[PDB]
């Protein structure tokens, strides 16, 4: 069973589900809206080999980022053009990792699923490459896997980026 | 808990869940198949900035559409080649928005998830860029976020495009 | 309600859910990890028309495969370069189908959802193009829909590739 608005409020009130920061206006009928952080990771190795430690750079934006589809031919002139035209701080192509602002802790009897916002899916911007279920017992911010699939998309710091849907477990998990 | 076939039938019968049109043959073990509409939206601005109103054109197909991956080099000659070879009415690359034929209304105690058809996922055609949970209380057709990720894919008007999975809420939502 | 670890163990023990092979170490708090098979399918027609029978070749790898994003300009020299540098047996671009090692059977009162591993989603490698719910009553291995969206990704035979999440149905399905 999926937690309704009033269940989300109860679970947050009693600290069964931790959400930091929490804004009651982000509680929907059966979900909780989460927001986009200002820190991003971009990988800079040639290939991804998960048997090795991955090299990355960390980027922090002031206000906004333009996320371009893979293979956009981003010359330095094209980047300046986008920065001046759309007032973005950073222009990237292909995948970038972001984070929610929100830190969560899930109890042993709840699993949550992260879903990107449908307004963004309608412009072919994704913030998750998987279905996004999160283990009972999880503690952390949510790592966002961001890719644009059609045209460049402007993302703003602190914008609503996605939602958490909470489900009851049938029985409590071991941790 | 996910509604089984017999639950879907009960909820449709009593008008708890509205599905228009409804075909009982589309009820699966624990889902309801939905179908592809003939109307599509294609964006025609340079970038997607959701702080602004988005400019789009609306396309209506007679029978079928060829959806090509982004950056397919669609010359006007290549388009004619595809139209004559595969008998499609329209050829597009990158993202296009479609719709289900089906209009739904969800009660305060059900959330539904849209999932694209696995026969289509196996040819790398997606009709949703997000996990696809739909709020309790939702009324509307489902907007499809269509992208091909490998080779062009022919889609046919009225074909089964995806499924709705219905879940009980733990408690009724406020609207 | 989602099955916890102890529920997964009960259901496997009594043969309500069949998982072959089964490794108890793959049981998580509320999911079961599945692994990557050594057999892949690659399509070799020009377009995907699901009204026709699809032509494919079958590839079997010894150890590992490099999955490159669509439109990677894989010359035969670039392929040799990747094979020698990263010790992979096969180099592919765009979509490829794989399979889990695990064969499952679901009873009439459970639906399962396949989700790709988050370590892989964080490198923009997907193994499912849909939300991945599987019918109550399903029997089979899980077909993986594999695409890389940023840079090439090495996948290893038998690696953990994704997870199954099991949910109770509200009522038993008819088959």
């Amino acid at each position: 069973m999926i937690l309704s608005d009033k269940d989300i409020i109860d679970y947050v009130t009693s600290k069964r589900i931790i959400i930091k920061p929490f804004n009651k206006d982000f509680v929907g009928p059966c979900s909780y809206d989460v927001t986009l952080g200002d820190e991003f990771i971009i990988y800079d190795d040639e290939v991804y080999d998960l048997s090795k430690e991955l090299n990355y750079k960390r980027i922090k934006i002031k206000n906004s980022i333009l996320v371009c589809p893979l293979n956009y031919n981003l010359t330095e002139e094209k980047i300046n053009y986008f920065k001046e035209k759309y007032n973005v701080d950073y222009v990237v192509e292909g995948g970038v990792l972001g984070t929610t602002n929100e830190y969560i802790e899930l109890p042993n009897d709840i699993s949550a699923q992260y879903q990107g916002r449908s307004s963004l899916g309608r412009v072919f911007l994704t913030s998750h490459q998987t279905a996004g279920w999160i283990d009972a017992g999880f503690k952390g911010k949510i790592t966002l896997e961001i890719v644009a699939f059609d045209k460049p998309v402007i993302l703003y710091k602190n914008q609503r980026i996605g939602q958490l849907i909470f489900s009851k477990l049938l029985s409590p998990a071991d941790v």
